[PDB]
């Protein structure tokens, strides 16, 4: 019933923590996707899928939220 634009989903999670200093932004993928995910945006503007349940991921989010 709703948006007919594509939206990004994640089908795998990066296995090891990204360097924190290379990440500038994050977002969660749509709740419509089959998997929950954090996407980190790097300073080279790459987008990397990550597991929201991982400690390092939650730590990075808190840090990013902690401007
Ligand atoms: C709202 O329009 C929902 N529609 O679902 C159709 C099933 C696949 C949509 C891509």
């Amino acid at each position: 019933p709703y948006s007919s634009d594509t939206t990004p989903c994640c089908f795998a999670y990066i296995a090891r923590p990204l360097p924190r200093a290379h990440i500038k932004e994050y977002f969660y993928t749509s709740g419509k996707c089959s998997n929950p995910a954090v996407v980190f945006v790097t300073r080279k503007n790459r987008q990397v899928c990550a597991n929201p349940e991982k400690k390092w991921v939650r730590e990075y989010i808190n840090s990013l939220e902690m401007s």
